[PDB]
């Protein structure tokens, strides 16, 4: 009744898995039209078949390429007639210390996490300015607020996301375009589980237990728990919020 | 459908006016049982008559007195059978510079804004520990993050609220008691209109226009826009959030 997301068009980058996919489900569940922009064509089409929903559309998109970003925005406008909410959720992680990291690896992290956010936002904003309203939601991280160990390029990129979020909030408030971010803690997603095994010793379950011990709530976050923050930020419930960060980390940054 | 506040018992301090009252309305609208603890008996009873709702109960309460805080918690348990959410919303403002401020005035601000929050939380937590779950929501302020001019005691008190919020989050996460705060910007309430006239030159409407201009969104917040943040923090939607602050200030702290 109060979410009021019915007939709103929501473009979600990295929507084919993890937090992005949980966001797809949550928004479809609120009667929003959802457009997923993701680089993984196979996983994207699989998603379309599983969800089997009129309100869902997939468009293959590499956000590091500007033409593809524009095309993703145009796909939303063609398919559902507009674009109310952009969720810049795609991101990658590469583990490497600064003193050993390859420039090409640094750039791969920054290009997806930050440059792609810029490019998607650029073209979404062109449309939202013309339409007279809009909403942008960025997937930041605890890593944008404090440093996760051993992932400096990631942390840096998310620091960029935090300030880009605030910048766009301040520059576009006069045009009624709200811009906020969510800062997730450690979320239990398949992709993350791969990172757990690569960078810690022990079985998957043992590593999960260790990670779920670093949070005051004593558990890892679920993708849907971040998706729910995105619902709030997209809805009119958060109408006086712009340029802000919502932390969802089980108490991690509180200590 | 997803808020899931039906049959949850919510105790709101300062609930008889402004943000507190808007919170009463929002929570009643979500089928929560609401208990208002407020010092103003007349205004409290007036509220009860206007709302005319079985789910609303008023209990006169001076939160600076510990016995009254305990009694407010007990009133919730007796009336509705439990206590799921405490919203520490009551607060006052006194305008005075540090070099001129009377100790008695300093203490009046701290006692309501901070001590009362402690006392209400103390007794709510005793019950929530026994019940095995709970939620505390504190009304902080932009003043807890940066300094509003000319209200140092208020700012100090809200700095206390921010850290008390984080402290309780960290200490009670293991018992599944989530603790968060909302940091409102400038909200258009009747009592804030009195403050506008007392501390600025011009008509009410002229002063409102000036205050609206200092936010990137170019308007004052509405009480219900803060109440809506409280709904989110009370609901299961925010289940992975604890020890966090949600800023709702029209972009004020983003610049
Ligand atoms: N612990 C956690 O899980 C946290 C995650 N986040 C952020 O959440 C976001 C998503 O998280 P997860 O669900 O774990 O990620 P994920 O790895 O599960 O999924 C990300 C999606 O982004 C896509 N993607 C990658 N590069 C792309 C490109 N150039 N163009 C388009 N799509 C691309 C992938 O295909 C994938 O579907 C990321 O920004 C991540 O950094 C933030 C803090 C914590
Ligand atoms: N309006 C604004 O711009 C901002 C407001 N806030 C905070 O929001 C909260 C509510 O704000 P408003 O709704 O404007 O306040 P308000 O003045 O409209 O209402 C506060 C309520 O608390 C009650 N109260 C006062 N002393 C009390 C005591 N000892 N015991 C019990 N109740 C008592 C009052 O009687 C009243 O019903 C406060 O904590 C305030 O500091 C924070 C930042 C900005």
């Amino acid at each position: 009744m109060i979410m009021n997301l019915t007939d709103k068009t929501v473009l979600i980058t990295g929507g084919a898995s993890g937090i992005g996919y949980a966001a797809v489900q949550a928004f479809l569940g609120q009667q929003a039209n959802v457009v997923v922009a993701d680089i993984d064509e196979a996983q994207g089409e699989a998603m379309v078949r599983k969800e089997n929903n009129d309100r869902l559309h997939f468009v293959q998109t590499d956000i590091t390429d500007e033409a593809a970003c524009q095309h993703a925005v145009e796909s939303a406008v063609h398919t559902f007639g507009g674009l109310d909410v952009l969720i810049n959720n795609a991101g990658i992680e590469i583990v490497a210390p600064i003193h050993e990291m390859e420039l090409s690896d640094w750039n791969k992290v920054l290009q997806v996490n930050l440059t792609g956010m810029f490019l998607m936002s650029k073209h979404a904003l062109k449309h939202m300015l013309a339409a007279g309203k809009g909403n942008i939601i960025n997937t930041c991280s605890v890593g944008g607020l404090v440093a996760w160990p051993d992932i400096p390029a990631y942390n840096a990129s998310k620091g960029g996301v935090l300030q880009l979020t605030k910048s766009m909030a301040v520059d576009y408030a006069k045009h009624q375009i709200r811009v906020n971010c969510v800062c997730p803690g450690i979320i239990d997603t398949p992709l993350n589980e791969k990172s757990f095994l690569e960078n810690n010793e022990g079985t998957l379950e043992e590593i999960k237990k260790e990670k779920a011990k670093v949070n005051p709530l004593l558990r890892l976050g679920k993708p849907e728990e971040i998706a729910n923050v995105m619902l709030f930020l997209a809805s009119d419930l958060s109408s006086y919020m712009t340029g802000s960060a919502i932390t969802a980390d089980g108490g991690y940054t509180a200590q």
